[PDB]
């Protein structure tokens, strides 16, 4: 009697939690919104320099109209690696943004000595990959409490890690100098010291690893398999030829209604075979409205999630009436920020610009009320951006790169309580001149030949 091969590997539900971490696939959480939770781990914040300029000259005439196909498969090709690594090493990639990605331990505090040494080596190794186009990969490390926060409504999730250790690990990995990886403070507080070689970074309690210098008993190995007793999804046995657990997800219609939260409608699509998987990947002429919700440094995660939950329920329904998509949420620093896009798969209109603008004053003026969001700050801008699925067959997301991006970023933190546009946006508005304010032109760090900003005004 015969025994064939191959467990079937590619349901529906398998491909989805591609799309998602472990914390939200193993996750078993209250559907309840905002929901949170708190634990501790180890983080990684891995971001490639250079990719928003390789975008810029993909548009060239050169590219021959597959400028889309070629920076998202030199993309991929270098990020799927970075991924690979951070999985083996047994991380959970939480998101991805453009060009980087955001890794968590999550560990019993006991452990977190430890793992900051498995992180660190992961962290060298994904330096290592790198002696090959014209790009840097910066790394910060952070570790201690974490909190967990998922927002949305019935037919749509979001989740945030928030806390000290998250604005620690970005701060870090902004001060790394090419190639570099930084512990955040109390990161190196915690870590085992013993090993670990390291140097000041000036007006800086963070350092820089120089060197693993581990003791003659050590060995890596060994310590990886005792540190795999703590990981609670680590592929083993007769799974350990797999890169995630997740690969073999088994279809259960409960758990992918609730997965299926969280992934675009157009995503979705393709997943279920219904369109071409090369559709997705594009330079397209969008307008990204970066909206910015601060808060005050007083307040703990208890506070936040309720006001992120109601800001987010009215920029989800003004969005729908504008024809804009969330592209992506991230916080740090005290600032939620919702990456909004309009334009992209299904919804090119002929108003888009108008449109952008009048959303953006619409969640301008409510999010300006909801309690405890002390300054909201909305940038927009308008151009070619790259969207795509970056990372690895096992683990990606839905992105989108481009210098629009990143200028939408910088002005919504430095035009700060107002709605700001860059000049596409203005002179492409159907919108008369006195709407707007022109605006004294800053230096902004990561950004040159800006060209004119404005604020938008308003009717009144
Ligand atoms: N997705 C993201 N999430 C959080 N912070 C980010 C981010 N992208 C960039 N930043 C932060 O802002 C700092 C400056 O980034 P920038 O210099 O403006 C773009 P980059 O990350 O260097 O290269 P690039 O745009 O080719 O990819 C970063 O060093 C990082 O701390
Ligand atoms: N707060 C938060 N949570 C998640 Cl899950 C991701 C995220 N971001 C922004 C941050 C990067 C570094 C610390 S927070 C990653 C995807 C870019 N921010
Ligand atoms: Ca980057
Ligand atoms: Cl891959």
């Amino acid at each position: 009697m015969n025994t064939p091969k191959e467990e079937f590997q590619d349901w529906p539900i398998v491909r989805i939690a591609a799309h998602l971490p472990d914390l939200i696939v193993y996750g078993h959480f209250s559907p309840e919104r905002p929901f949170m939770d708190y634990f501790d781990g180890v983080l990684m914040f891995v971001d490639i320099s250079g990719f928003t300029a390789m975008t810029e000259k993909f548009s060239s005439a050169m590219y021959m109209d597959r400028g889309a196909e070629q920076l998202v498969e030199i993309l991929n090709y270098h990020i799927s690696a970075i991924v690979e690594k951070v999985l083996i090493f047994g991380g959970d990639i939480l998101k991805f943004a453009g060009d980087a990605l955001l890794a968590l331990w999550r560990v019993e505090r006991k452990q977190l000595k430890n793992i900051i040494t498995v992180v660190i080596k992961c962290s060298l190794e994904i330096h290592g990959l790198f002696e090959t186009l014209d790009i840097r990969v910066k790394i910060g490390l952070a570790a201690g409490h974490i909190s967990m926060l998922v927002f949305g409504d019935e037919t749509h999730s979001h989740f945030l890690v928030i806390g000290q250790a998250v604005d620690d690990v970005r701060l870090a990995q902004n001060m790394a100098q090419m190639n570099d990886v930084i512990l955040s403070p109390n990161c190196w507080q915690l870590c085992d010291r013993s090993m670990i070689e390291i140097e000041s970074v000036p007006d800086q309690r963070a350092v820089k690893v120089n060197f693993l210098k581990p003791p003659p008993n050590f060995n890596f190995d060994e310590f990886f398999t005792k540190c795999t007793t703590f990981m609670h999804y680590y592929p083993s046995g007769e799974h350990k030829n797999l890169l995630r657990l997740a690969c073999t997800l088994k279809p259960d219609p409960e758990l992918e209604m609730s997965l299926q939260k969280y992934v675009m409608e157009s995503i979705l699509k393709q997943i279920d075979n219904k369109q071409l998987q090369g559709y997705l990947s594009e330079l397209r002429p969008v307008t990204i409205v970066f909206v910015n919700l601060m808060f005050e440094d007083q307040d703990k995660a208890e506070e936040i999630g309720p006001a992120i939950q109601d800001a987010y329920m009215h920029i989800t329904s003004v969005l729908k009436i504008f024809q804009g998509q969330i592209n992506k949420v991230f916080m740090f620093d005290k600032g939620c920020s919702f990456l909004c896009v309009f334009g992209f798969p299904g919804e090119k209109v002929p108003d888009e610009l108008t449109h952008a603008l009048e959303c953006a004053m619409d969640i301008f003026d409510f999010c300006s009320q909801v309690h405890k969001i002390q300054t909201v700050s909305i940038g927009v801008a308008s151009g070619i951006v790259f969207c795509g699925i970056v990372g690895h067959t096992v683990r990606h997301e839905y992105t989108v790169i481009g210098q629009k991006v990143n200028l939408a970023a910088r002005m919504m933190m430095y035009y700060p309580g107002i709605v700001t546009c860059d000049s596409v946006t203005y002179n492409g508005s159907n919108l008369p001149a006195y709407f707007f304010k022109e605006l004294p032109k800053k230096v902004m760090k990561g950004v040159a030949d800006s060209g004119p900003l404005y604020q938008y005004w308003g009717r009144t």
